[PDB]
C-alpha cells in the first residue's frame, strides 16, 4: 500500500492592515511604489519589527504578556521641499492605532534620499531613457555590431553598485547584453557600458556621464557614433545566437535511469505549523527578513533553548575587471534584499522531492501583499554516513552505531545572475550548522586586451570577472542562560625531561586556556590565526565540573577584504573580521542596512562601531561570523557555477554542554553483541526494514508556481 | 523496481605455498611464532611499475608481471633481520627476489618488526601470570581482582622506548567491560614492559605507575600498600549509561529516511573496478597504508593514476606515562589489516553495494573481511547548480546533486577511521576522513586543566591530534605537469574617468612554481588560494588545463622538529607538497616507522630537494587533521559531525565547459511551458515512476574475529 507566534513574519492579513493604516495617516497624495517617481511619496516596504529581547523572553519563560506585534514601514518621502526616507513603526497588530518615526532615534537625523534603493519603476525610467533617447543616437554603430532594430529592444541592461564615487552620488554603470531567449543573458555582453546619472528628482534631467565601448572611453553616444561613421572604430562582431552551455541550459542528453530518491517509510518525523518546526529533538521558528534574508529564532534542543537568534545579516560581492562596470562593482546585497529576491524552490532539484514546502508573504514596492510560493523547504536527510560507529573485535565482540539524519531549512535568493543557497542544518548530536552556496550565473564582460589580471576567458569574446563572495551571520547564542563568557582553548608543546628516564627529552603536549575578557580580544581579522577551540560558555558547569559551552567552528577561505584606505570600506567593515563577539544590544540589531548599498561612503550602520572597549565576561553575547571565498571564474562555471567545494559557513557544537552525547539516547541507534542474532527483529530494528519499508513511496503530483 | 586488484585467495595461497617451498623447513606459522622463529608476517600485492602499467592501459602493451610482496621475520639466525621479498609471477610463482638492501641500503634491524599477536599474548602471560599476582592484595582491594582471574585487559601504546633499538611498551590496565568500550575504564595501573629480548623469559617490568605515582616494581607497590601508605581510589567496574554501554535505553520510533534506486543501481562493481556513466576506476586496500584508488577516468579521460592513504597519526598528551608518550603511527599496525565489516544501514546506506576483502596477515592461510568496502550513489539533497530567472526571460535550470562513494573503515584499538572517496558529477573528486569510535582515556588524578577534560567519573579524556597523509598522483591530461599559484591582490589607482578619485583595483596574481621547495607548504603557512597542477595544453579558451587542490584542514601543531622521533612522520609538518613521482618513492611512510621513528625506514622530507617540477610526472602529497580535546559529548563515542577533513580535486580550465551541462538528470523549463508535463520535466514523471516497493535484501552482518 501507500506509505503513511512572536517571531513569525507578518501574514497577508497583517500586511494588509498595516497598509490600510498607512494609506490613511500619510495623506492622500501617496503613490503606489510600483509606479512611483522620485518626486512621489510611496511606501517601499512593510515587514515585521522584531520584538525587544527582554519582553520576548519574559513571555516565553514566565508567560508575561507578549510585547506588541509591530511592523516597520520604510516610506520614501519625495513630494516635499526636503525629501527623505523614513522608518515608521506601526502597531499594534492585529489592529493598528499608532505610527512612530524612529529615523532620528536610530540615525541621529534624516535618512538622506540618495540612500534609498533604486525602485523597479526607476530602473524602468532608466531603460526608457537609454532605449528611447540614448541608443537611437548610436543607431548606426549598433546596427552594425549588435543586430539592432528601430523599436527592437533586443538589448537589456544590468545595474551595478554602488552608484558613484562619494556620498550623494547616484550614477550607475549599466552594461548592455543580448536579450537571450530562455537562458542567462549575463554571458553575452555586447561591450557597451553606460554611466547613467539618475540622481535628479526629475528623470528628464538624467544624463550619460560617460560611455565605454569595446575597450575605449567616449564622452557620449553621438561622439561614439561619429567616430564609428568616420571609420575609426574597429567593431568586433559579437554573435547574438548559438548552441551549447554558453547559450542554453537545456541538456541535449535524454534522461536515463532515475537518480536515487529519499523517502519517509513511516511518514515525516517533524511538523511545520505556521513558522514553527518541531521534531523529537528540535524546536525553532524560521522566517525571512526582507533585506537581510533567512533567520531562525528560539532554537530549543530537547526542550532547552540554545540560540535566541541565528540570522543572515548581509552578503557581499567585490569585483575586478577590464571595464568600468566590473572595475567598481561592490554589491551589498541587502540593498536589493535577500528576502525580496527569494525565489520559488523547484521540488526535487532545489530540495528533495519529499520536503515540506512553505510559502512566504511580503509587501514590497506595492500596495497589496504578495506571495512567493515554496520559498522555504524543511526536510530530514539521511546523510549516508554514520554519526558514531564502533566495531569491536578486541576482547568483546559487539557493534554500536547510528546513521546520521539531519533536519534542514533552506531558502534561495536569486539576485541578478547568482543564486545564493542558505542552509541551516540541525544535527542529532545537538550541533547546528550554517552553510551558504553561490550558484547560478557569473557576471562576465566583453573580452578585449591583455588577459591575466582580471579573470579567465570562459567563452567566445567573454571574460569571467574575478571577484570575492562574503556573507555575515548574527549568532546570538544564549548558552544555558543569557550570561556568557568566551573561552580560547588551543595546544602547545613543552620540552621537558622524561620523568622515568631524565637523560631523555620528550615534547609534552598541553592544552592552553585563555578567557577572552574584552571585545577586542574576541575580534579576529581575516588572515590571522584563531584559537583552535573558541567557545561561548555559561557560568554553570556540567556534571564533570566544566563550564557548559558551545564551540564556534569556522569553514571559510575568506577573500582578502577591501583595503581600509578605500573610502567605501566602512560600508561593509564586517568583511575585515572572520569572527567577532560583542555584547548583544537592542540598538545594534544588524551588522548592515538596506541603505548601505547606495551610500557606503556614509554608512547607515558601520559594524566596526560594535567593537569597543567593552567587557564580554558575563554578558548577553552575540557572535558575528563572516564566511567567504575568492572566485576566479573558469570554463566549468559555464553555464553555471557548481555548488561542490563552494559551501562555506560554520558549526555550532556542544563542548561540555551535556553530560554525555545526547545521541546515546537516539531512538534510531543500533547495537548488538557478537553472540546474538543481528538478523533478528528483537535485536536489530534495521532487520525489520525489509518488511517495514515494503510500501510504495507517497508522492504528490509535481507543481511549480512562480514567475513574477 | 585487472592490474590494481588486491591479491585474491588463490593468489595468496600460491605465494604462501611458494614461500614454504623456497624458504626452507625453518618456517613457522606467524600466528604462534616466538620472537626467534622464522615466519611470514604478511603477503600482499606489489603495485606494478607505472611506466608498464600505462603502456598496457594506453598503448595495448603486455600487462606487467603480477607480483606480491611478502614480509618475512628472520629470527632464527645469528643476525636477526626482517626482509621484504618480491615473489612472482602470478598465477604460478617462479622467483623470489630480496629487495630489502635495494630499497633501504642495508638490512632492516629486527627491533623494527611490528609486535606479533603472539608477542602480545606472551606479554599478557607475563603480566597476568608472573607480574600482577605480586600485587594481589592491592588489586583485590582496588580492582575486584581474583587469583588466576582476568577481569582486567591491557592496551598497548607506541612507540616503544626513547631511542633507536628499544622495545619497551607502556600498557595501561582496564576493566574487561562486556559488550562496550573498555577504554573508558582505566584502572590507574600502567606497566612499562621491556620485551626487546628474543627469549620472553628475559623480559622485565622497568617501571610501574599507579594512581598518579611511580614505583620501581609491583612488589614495592604491594609492600607499600600493605604498609598503609597507598591511598587507593576505588574505581567501580559496573554502571549504567553512556560510559558503560552503547545500547540506547530508548525504544525505536518512526523509521528514519531511506534512499532507494527507483530503476535499480546506476553503477556496476566488477572485481575491483567500478563504472558509472561518468566515472571509471579501481579500488583496493594496502595492508598497512590503507584505502587506495587507481586509474580514475572521467567520461573516459584519466584524471588521476593513484590516490591512496599513506599514514595516520595520533599524537597524545596526558597525566600518565602511557598518554604522555603515545605517538601512534597507524600503518605500523595497518589500516588495511584492521579494516572492519561495514554494518549495512548504519555504516553505509542500506542499499549500497558491499564488497569483501582478502588478506594474508600473520597466518598460514588467507582470510576474508566480509563487507570491507561499500560503493553507492547518494542524493545529496542539494543542487549541483541552479538558476531561477524572473528577469527579462522566465525559466528555471537546475540539477540535484548525486555523488558516487567508496567507503572503508578501520578500527585501530579505540578509534574508527572512516575513509571516504567521493566522485562528483562536475568532475571533482573529494577525499574525506572521519575519526569516530571511542576516545583513549586515563585515570584522573591531580591538576586537571592541561591534559584534557574529565568526561566521566575517574576519567580524563586525553588531549591529542589526528593527522592523515594522502598521495595524489594527478596526471592532468598527460604525465607532464606544471604547478600554478593563483591568488588576489588590490592595487590602488586613480579612477580612469574621474582621476581625482581612487579605487582599489582587484587583480589576480599568477606564479609558476618551478622547484619542489616552492610547492612545499608547512603547517600554519598561508597557501595560494588557487593552487593547481596543469597540463601544458590549453582548453578551447587558451588556458592551461588544470585540476586544483582545495584543502579543508584545521591541522594541529606538528610534533616539534627538535624531537628525535619527528623524522618518523615528517609529513606531519606539511599541508601540501608536490614532488616528482619516482618509482623508489612510492610511500611517504612505512610499516617499520612505528617501532623505530628515531631511525625512519621512510623519511618523507627526503622527497623534497632542489628538483624541478616544471613539466615532469608530479605527485601531490596532502596532509589533513585537527586537534581533539575530548569533552563530555565524546562519551560514549566521538561523533563525526564537522570532524571530517581532507580535500577536493576540482577541474580548473580542464574542460571547455561544465560537464554537468550534458547531464542526463538535469532539468529545464520556461514560464510558457508546462512545468508539470512529463515530456518537459522528467521530474513530474517521478511520482508515478517511483510507485514501486523497494527491494531490500535480508539483513546480514560481516562477523567478528
Ligand atoms: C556565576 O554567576 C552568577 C551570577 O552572575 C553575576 O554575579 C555577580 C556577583 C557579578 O559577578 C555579575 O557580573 C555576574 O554576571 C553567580 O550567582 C551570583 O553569585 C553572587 C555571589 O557573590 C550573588 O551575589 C551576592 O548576593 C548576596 C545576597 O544573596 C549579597 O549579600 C552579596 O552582595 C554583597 O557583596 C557585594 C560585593 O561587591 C556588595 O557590593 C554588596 O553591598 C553586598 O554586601 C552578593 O553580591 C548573586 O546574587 C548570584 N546571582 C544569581 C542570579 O544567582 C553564580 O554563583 C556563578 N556560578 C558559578 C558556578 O560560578
Ligand atoms: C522626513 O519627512 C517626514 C514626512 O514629511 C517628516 O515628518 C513630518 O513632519 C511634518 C511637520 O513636522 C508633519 O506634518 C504636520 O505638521 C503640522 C504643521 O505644524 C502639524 O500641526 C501636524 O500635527 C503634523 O505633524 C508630519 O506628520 C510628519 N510626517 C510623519 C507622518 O511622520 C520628517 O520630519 C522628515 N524627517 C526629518 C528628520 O526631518
Ligand atoms: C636477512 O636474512 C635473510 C635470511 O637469513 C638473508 O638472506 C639469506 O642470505 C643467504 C646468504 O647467506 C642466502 O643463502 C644462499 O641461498 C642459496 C639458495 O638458493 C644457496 O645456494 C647459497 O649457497 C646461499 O646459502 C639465503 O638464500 C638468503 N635468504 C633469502 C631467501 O633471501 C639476508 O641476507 C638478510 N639480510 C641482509 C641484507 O643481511
Ligand atoms: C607543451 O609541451 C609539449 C612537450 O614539451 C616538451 O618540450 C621540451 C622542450 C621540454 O620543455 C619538456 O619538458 C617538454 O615536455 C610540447 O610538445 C613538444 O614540443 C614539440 C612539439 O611542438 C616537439 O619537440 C615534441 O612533439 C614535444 N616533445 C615531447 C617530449 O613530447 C608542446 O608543444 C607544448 N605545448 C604548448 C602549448 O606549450
Ligand atoms: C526579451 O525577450 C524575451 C523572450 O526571451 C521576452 O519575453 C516574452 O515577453 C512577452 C511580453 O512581455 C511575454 O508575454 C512572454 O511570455 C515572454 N516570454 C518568456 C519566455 O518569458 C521579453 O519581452 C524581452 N524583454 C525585454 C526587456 O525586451
Ligand atoms: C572479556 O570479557 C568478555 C565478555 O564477557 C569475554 O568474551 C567472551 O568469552 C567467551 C568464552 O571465551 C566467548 O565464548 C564469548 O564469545 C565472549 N563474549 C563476547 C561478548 O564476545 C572474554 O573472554 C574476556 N576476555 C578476557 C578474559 O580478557
Ligand atoms: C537561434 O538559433 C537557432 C538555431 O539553433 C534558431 O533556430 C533560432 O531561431 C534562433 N533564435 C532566434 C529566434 O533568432
Ligand atoms: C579599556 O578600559 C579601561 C578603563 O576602565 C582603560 O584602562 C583602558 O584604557 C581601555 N583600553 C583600551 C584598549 O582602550
Ligand atoms: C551491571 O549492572 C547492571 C545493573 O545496574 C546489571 O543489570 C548488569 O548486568 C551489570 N553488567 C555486568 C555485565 O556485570
Ligand atoms: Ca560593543
Ligand atoms: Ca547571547
Ligand atoms: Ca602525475
Ligand atoms: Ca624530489
Ligand atoms: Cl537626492
Ligand atoms: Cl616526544
Ligand atoms: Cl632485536
Ligand atoms: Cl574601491
Ligand atoms: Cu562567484
Ligand atoms: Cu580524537
Amino acid at each position: 500500500p501507500h506509505c503513511p507566534q512572536l517571531f513569525a513574519d507578518l501574514s497577508r492579513e497583517e500586511l494588509t492592515a498595516v497598509m490600510r493604516f498607512l494609506t490613511q495617516r500619510l495623506g492622500p497624495g501617496l503613490v503606489d511604489a510600483a509606479q512611483a517617481r522620485p518626486s512621489d511619496n510611496c511606501v517601499f516596504s512593510v515587514e515585521l519589527q522584531l520584538p525587544p529581547k527582554a519582553a520576548a523572553l519574559a513571555h516565553l519563560d514566565r508567560g508575561s504578556p507578549p510585547p506588541a506585534r509591530e511592523a516597520l514601514a520604510i516610506v520614501f518621502f519625495g513630494r516635499q521641499p526636503q525629501p527623505n526616507v523614513s522608518e515608521l513603526v506601526v502597531g499594534p497588530l492585529p489592529h493598528p492605532s499608532y505610527m512612530r518615526d524612529v529615523t532620528v532615534e536610530r540615525h541621529g537625523g534624516p535618512l538622506p534620499y540618495h540612500r534609498r534603493p533604486v525602485l523597479f519603476q526607476e530602473y524602468l525610467d532608466i531603460d526608457q531613457m537609454i532605449f528611447n533617447r540614448e541608443l537611437p543616437q548610436a543607431s548606426g554603430l549598433l546596427h552594425h555590431c549588435c543586430f539592432y532594430k528601430h523599436r527592437g529592444r533586443n538589448l537589456v541592461t544590468m545595474t551595478t553598485a554602488p552608484r558613484g564615487l562619494q556620498s550623494g552620488d547616484r550614477a550607475t554603470w549599466f552594461g548592455l547584453y543580448y536579450n537571450i531567449s530562455g537562458a542567462g543573458f549575463f554571458l553575452h555582453h555586447v561591450g557597451l557600458e553606460l554611466l547613467v546619472n539618475h540622481k535628479a528628482l526629475d528623470p528628464a534631467r538624467w544624463t550619460i556621464q560617460k560611455v565605454f565601448y569595446q575597450g575605449r572611453y567616449y564622452d557620449s553616444l553621438a561622439q561614439l557614433e561619429a567616430q564609428f561613421e568616420a571609420g575609426l572604430v574597429n567593431v568586433v562582431l559579437i554573435p547574438d545566437n548559438g548552441t551549447g552551455g554558453s547559450w542554453s541550459l537545456k541538456s541535449p542528453v535524454p534522461p536515463g535511469p532515475a537518480p536515487p530518491l529519499q523517502f519517509y517509510p513511516q511518514g515525516p518525523r517533524f511538523s511545520v505549523q505556521g513558522s514553527r518546526v518541531a521534531s523529537s529533538l528540535w524546536t525553532f521558528s524560521f522566517g525571512l527578513g526582507a533585506f537581510s534574508g533567512p533567520r531562525i529564532f528560539d532554537v530549543r534542543f530537547q526542550g532547552e533553548r540554545l540560540v535566541y537568534e541565528i540570522s543572515l545579516q548581509e552578503a557581499l560581492a567585490i569585483y575586478g575587471g577590464n571595464s568600468p562596470a566590473a572595475m567598481t562593482t561592490r554589491y551589498v546585497d541587502g540593498g536589493f534584499g535577500m528576502g525580496k529576491y527569494t525565489t520559488p524552490l523547484t521540488r526535487g532539484v532545489d530540495c528533495p522531492y519529499l520536503a515540506t514546502y512553505v510559502d512566504w508573504h511580503f509587501l514590497l514596492e506595492s500596495q497589496a501583499p504578495k506571495t512567493i510560493r515554496d520559498a522555504f523547504c524543511v526536510f530530514e536527510q539521511n546523510q549516508g554516513l554514520p554519526l558514531r560507529r564502533h566495531h569491536s573485535d578486541l576482547y568483546s565482540h559487539y557493534f554500536g552505531g547510528l546513521a546520521e539524519t539531519v533536519l534542514v531549512v533552506r531558502s534561495m535568493s536569486t539576485l541578478l545572475n547568482y543564486d545564493y543557497v542558505w542552509d541551516t542544518v540541525f544535527h542529532p548530536s545537538g550541533a547546528i550548522e550554517i552553510r551558504f552556496y553561490a550558484t547560478g550565473y557569473i557576471s562576465s564582460a566583453f573580452l578585449f586586451g591583455a588577459t591575466g589580471k582580471y579573470g579567465n576567458q570562459v567563452s567566445e569574446h567573454t571574460l569571467g570577472t574575478v571577484h570575492t563572495h562574503s556573507a555575515h551571520f548574527k549568532v546570538d547564542l544564549d548558552v544555558a542562560g543569557l550570561e556568557n563568557w568566551v573561552w580560547a582553548e588551543d595546544m602547545v608543546f613543552v620540552p621537558m625531561a622524561v620523568p622515568w628516564s631524565p637523560e631523555h627529552q620528550l615534547q609534552r603536549l598541553q592544552v592552553t586556556r585563555k578567557l577572552l575578557e574584552m571585545e577586542e580580544q574576541a575580534a579576529f581579522l581575516v588572515g590571522s590565526a584563531t584559537p583552535r577551540y573558541l567557545y561561548l560558555a555559561s557560568n554553570h558547569s556540567n556534571k564533570w565540573g566544566h563550564p557548559r559551552g558551545y564551540r564556534i567552528q569556522m569553514l571559510s577561505f575568506a577573500g582578502e577584504p577591501l583595503p581600509q584606505n578605500s573610502s567605501m570600506a566602512r560600508g561593509f567593515s564586517w568583511e575585515r573580521y572572520q569572527l567577532a563577539v560583542t555584547q548583544r544590544k537592542e540598538e545594534e540589531p544588524s551588522s548592515s542596512s538596506v541603505f548601505n548599498q547606495n551610500d557606503p561612503w556614509a554608512p547607515t550602520v558601520d559594524f566596526s562601531d560594535f567593537i569597543n572597549n567593552e567587557t564580554i565576561a558575563g554578558k548577553d553575547l552575540v557572535a558575528w561570523v563572516t564566511a567567504g571565498f575568492l572566485h576566479i571564474p573558469h570554463a566549468e562555471d559555464i553555464p553555471n557555477t557548481v555548488t561542490v567545494g563552494n559551501g562555506v559557513g560554520f558549526f555550532l557544537r556542544p563542548y561540555n554542554f551535556f553530560d554525555e552525547d545526547p545521541s546515546f539516547y537516539s531512538a534510531d541507534s543500533i547495537y548488538f553483541r557478537g553472540d546474538q542474532d543481528a538478523g533478528a527483529c528483537e535485536v536489530n530494528p534495521l532487520a525489520c526494514l525489509p518488511q517495514a519499508a515494503a510500501c510504495a513511496p507517497d508522492l504528490p503530483a509535481f507543481s511549480h508556481g512562480g514567475f513574477s
